[PDB]
């Protein structure tokens, strides 16, 4: 299970390399146990080579409310959130029980290990003994949603309640809602990505089209990422996504994170230099040029919180300019760098910058921009709509800018 | 996988008792999944010998069996029901549990079950923790023994489960009525149940002390209930609580195939006791009855002499059983071990002593030989001094001459200078085996 | 190795560069006898650069791969040398070994030997040392070179008790005349034997420069022979130094099928440059040759069309090939590769660059893509903006343009305002394949 | 290494002979793993019992003993000399081997070296094949003998490459000199080098009759070479062979550390030699020198004492060793074997014979117990009945009285009334030990 020098190579997966050389709590929608077993099950075993601890948690699927409104015992939703009865506990009990071990051995008919959980967890507090146990033996621990009273009564408890639970107690890297529906819809109902909590939580309440029912389960997924690290993410798409939605480029599901506060201003002195001068010379190989920062004319400039990521602004010949845009290692990780630039590109639709050619964030830059001249040792880019003229000019003055970091 | 399976097979074939091993568990493999043996263990030893039984545990399993355990937790509940300040109550029972008391058992019958798995994996095995999930019982007792239940139902899916997984089965002894209340189990009702549901090869109770005792204080190797349980209980000399433990062993043996037994050992015997004929520890069995007689016409010598044969290696000589003149014969019922004595110049001489290694590992040859020293108080007898066999007769006798050849030994308080005349007619008898 | 494969081949069953991993590793699985690499490793790589030379040839293990290992001297044997004796040389270079510089070299290249065979394994891999035994030779006129030899036979005894034990021969160049006397072997005399016994189909240089430097000085990323070697034999830029080991590769190659490659770059980049079609490093083949025409009926059209459509998902609009007005075309003469150029408005405009993935893995796009910039010094072209040669693209552009479906690019000396137009043009261009 | 060291010994801790195991792999648990043993294979063991050799050594190595192995394919190549012809000077006391022989007697080691690795690896275990670089020599006699060598120097790199590996290191017996000429190396010389270099704790040697002979036949299991070796050398039956093994396995033992030793024994006993105190070869060491005197003042008793104290668990009564009256006292220099012979009514007595089990499993109690039984033909002894040692005692006797606490044990040629006479005497005896 070496294998972390061996993708030192590649692409996106120096990301998880560094948390693989440095877990996720999975919510079943139980409309999906009954469904695709395998696939669920093929999901979770791959989740666990790639060193995430599977801990999941299931309820009971429409299979159980029909096996309950067939036995003349409706549940009904309680006119708050579920689990309301007494003729049903032994029903719940089995349709939970036999659901539970069905998981456990599907996984283990995909390549995984697992561990039946179906019940001493969830109390009506949390006993992790057993997880902790099933961690301990790299062990996916299938969670039944089956809870007890103190003196041991049986009591169906809330998916909610449970997960929020054992999400504070675990404190996991990842949080995973499997649904049928896999992804918040956005304006024209379309599937909204990416969520960036603390930087459009404040929109989103606001926002008229989003209903009661996002409306409130966007303040509980708040609750879950604010009670964690900043590292932390809520992935909410469908089990045949999981994969291409836990790290890499695609994920049609949805990424809630918590974000962090966004600094955007023109006031040189409100912005801790020294902080900006560590973030450079970390970021690139090499420090400032002596007197860079007392030079430097702000235009904007858009830092985030944690001083890992920022993009400074200036101003050439009226034109904006981007003079300086650095990002921390691990903070690409919880898409800080994204964060800034997107800020940045949204109060400056046209641009110029430029960036020596074997820096290696140049295909970023290619990607990016609607235009470069390339040259020996630099490549101007612009973004935005002009004349060749006008280019033509302002692009000689970008490759006439005096270098401001040293070194190679 | 591949290096575990793998190098304990080209491992132990060049141990001593490797051999030995092999064969048993080969011939173990009676799987039937969980068939292979619910291992019994007390709290005590959970506590007091944790590294060990794991240990024990994980050899049985990383040499091919599956052993359901169930463990209760006596000390455990004491001390943690103590620190909480519930007291016990032993009514006409074993014990009360009030709500009050339940929430402290469940954490500590949890506790005990998880370490337990925990040190099985430590020591390189595999094991589930099934606290919860198997036993469903009533309450029957409400008023009277608060929240203790009788197991009405077997629920083996978790058990099944692990086994498939390979991991031994570790069971705490807790369960749950029909409506999901939580429940305090007996430890004895909960392995009957779950013997019976299983109806496993072997039973294994894993003690401190390791075995039940005689009437001298030492292990009393094996006990043929056929023939020894009726003597057992009408005998003044065995002690109440080892009179209890007899009959529920008895109990449980009952409600099992032949082919089933019991062991007791502790847990660094376990291994010596499940895979060599000597074992160590009680072995107890159902067993078969025995015949004795002194009449020759009412044995089937032709079974006989398949079983002399078969002991020894070579056959009887010729005219050997239509010659023998037959003071008493011992045999048991299946002819797998025999003792039968004739009369040299008066005595009473054990002319053939003949056991199959099978039954030598059951323990009939200890059955037929006790009641046959039962019967002859003073006994002569030879053996080559090559049979293995030396040593038990060594511990049996009360005198021995060696000789370069032969051995006699004698048994009964006589002095040396009254059988030496029949020693030297011992001597000088033929050969009753060809080769 | 349950342990090892199908984990790395579900982090590549579905990924990015992980398409073409996936196929590598297919065919590198093809004959693992040890006709998979000759690996020959400078004498100083193994000083400098010694933890991560161990910890590149140990992946190629983990996933699989066997190569056989080939060490020098070098910096080794100068210092430990002359820290006795003045050494010498006479034969174009195969230094000299008087008689009594013996002894050092034994031990010298064993040293090494075992530094390498222990970092290997400290780094996770499987190596055997094998610093004598595999070269056979002869004393080449004693009285003047001394006790250096030439390859008479190679026993691969020893390499084979190593593709069977699945570690990594690590070879000494230290060999033995026909009656046991030992013999010093020249390092790449030394290689040209293993390879022309092992039929490789790679075989890799390490070295600390990752590679070798094309005019302008970068890793010049390959060299197709069919075409290159002229050009780069009667070369003004490439000094005498460069044309020994252009030599020497060539020589190696041709002794080898047209599928095999030599490959020098850096132990850090080994595995970029073995799993990836864009590798890291120089690689270099036999190759294939191609026409440069500007006549239309000497093409095959359906040949053309075929690939077009195999490169992209779709074939040419009806009546493309039909109304196409070549410029130049440029065609590897397996048609696995081709870039045709039309003329847009007094431009050279590059209509169809099409490439098999197999050929880009080969160095072919490159051959066909370089001899084509050379004939069109400026170019104008476009591409899908989700296009992946659009990294390429980049790579080889002086400038560029992107909107939503198209980008344009071009080469030459221009700024945005001598193509301005042209570019305009170019996005208004019709699609020229299906949809 | 820790990882699997700890799951192999939690296998072996139940096993019968788990703890003797388990206590080698401690013993050679870092970095020396090739200093556990040098074991020399005889020539023929590998042409006929070839597949049981490799799965021996591969019984080793799978538990994480690394042996260095050395082998000199002694009648197939003799055969193959046969073959190319030119075979037969043996001048001075070894073998000479010509020019000629040399690249054939190299082949044919080189080859059964490969089929050794090979077997190794088949049956299951990890083999490094070192059939040259090892054995440095100068060349012997150059004209009487030819190309023959003396080992010079011992280059144990590639070895401990091996070791290090986890493989077990099979070497052949071919030298080379300073100036790189490839040599012909004795196979007994070989292993003195490679043993003087190495130091191991075990030095082993395959035979396919596995195992030494005393007087009568049976197998002589072990020799304690400080008591042993003269008589050894001057017995009739001792004949030339064995007397040459004897000089050579002296040698080895008198360069080796107190706690190395010698086996000689068949591949499919090696498991039972290393790891038990029975097995069909011979083990010896250098061993103890020992004391047989009449002379109590000449013992150490506070010691004897303490030995009495640790054999059985209690100490002798209070005036016990003012009282005795020795008959003889046999000692064993360390005072972990003694056996005291007193005088009852007459007869020769065994009042004490106390053996620590460390001396027992080095063959010490054999070595007093023999020389004692030797002195005294006619043997009285007891023994409580619950006493381990007591299996021991009914396979020395002649004849043996059992009653409920004691046990007593004559041997000799002896009539009924003489023996129930001194037998009745000896069940009298009060107890020498406090009681338990
Ligand atoms: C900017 C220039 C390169 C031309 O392009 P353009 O017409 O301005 O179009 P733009 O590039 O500004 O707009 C599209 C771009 O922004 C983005 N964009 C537009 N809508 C988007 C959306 N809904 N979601 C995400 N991205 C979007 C794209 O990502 C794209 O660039 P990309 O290909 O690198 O991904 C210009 O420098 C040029 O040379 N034009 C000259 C003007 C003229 O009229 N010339 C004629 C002869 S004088």
């Amino acid at each position: 299970q070496t294998i972390v020098q061996l993708l030192s190579h590649m692409r996106d997966g120096k990301e998880i390399r560094e948390y693989l050389h440095r877990f996720a709590v999975i919510k079943v929608g139980g409309a999906v146990i009954q469904d695709d077993l395998p696939g669920l099950a093929s999901a979770l075993a791959f989740l666990q080579t790639v060193g995430l601890t599977p801990v999941v948690v299931h309820g009971g699927g429409p299979q159980l409310d029909a096996a309950l409104e067939a036995a003349d015992i409706p549940t009904e939703r309680v006119d708050g959130l579920r689990v309301t009865r007494d003729e049903a506990m032994p029903i719940i009990r089995d349709t939970l029980t036999q659901a539970n071990l069905a998981l456990v051995d599907a996984i283990r008919d995909a390549g995984g290990r697992a561990a039946a959980v179906p019940r001493g967890v969830f109390e009506a507090h949390i006993h992790l003994d057993l997880v902790g146990s099933a961690a301990r033996a790299g062990q996916a621990a299938i969670l039944a949603c089956l809870g007890e009273t103190p003196d041991g009564t049986l009591v169906n408890i809330n998916a909610d309640v449970a997960v929020r639970a054992l999400v504070h107690a675990l404190q996991p890297y990842k949080v995973v809602f499997l649904t049928g529906t896999g992804g918040l819809l956005d304006e024209d109902g379309d599937i909204l990505s990416s969520i960036n909590l603390a930087t459009d939580f404040g929109d989103l309440m606001q926002a008229d089209w989003v209903n009661g029912g996002m409306r409130l389960k966007l303040e509980e997924i708040k609750r879950l990422l604010d009670d964690l690290p900043l590292s932390s993410s809520v992935s909410i798409t469908r089990p045949s996504e999981l994969a291409r939605e836990l790290f890499t480029h695609a994920g049609s599901g949805t990424l809630i994170r918590r974000g962090e506060r966004m600094v955007a201003t023109d006031d040189k002195s409100s912005l801790d230099l020294g902080r900006l001068d560590n973030l450079v010379k970390a970021a690139f190989g090499r420090p400032a040029v002596e007197g860079y920062w007392d030079r430097l004319r702000v235009d904007r400039a858009f830092v985030t919180e944690s001083y890992r990521a920022a993009a400074i602004t200036t101003r050439l010949d009226g034109w904006v300019y981007l003079d300086k845009f650095a990002v921390l290692d691990d903070a690409r990780g919880e898409g800080l760098g994204r964060t800034v630039w997107n800020r940045m590109v949204d109060y400056a639709p046209q641009l110029i910058w430029r960036s020596r050619t074997n820096n290696p964030v140049n295909g970023f830059y290619f990607e990016e921009c609607d235009g470069a001249v390339r040259r020996d040792e630099w490549t101007v880019f612009w973004r935005g709509e002009m004349g060749p003229v006008e280019v033509a000019d302002v692009v000689e003055k970008a490759f006439a800018l005096p270098p401001t970091l040293e070194a190679p």
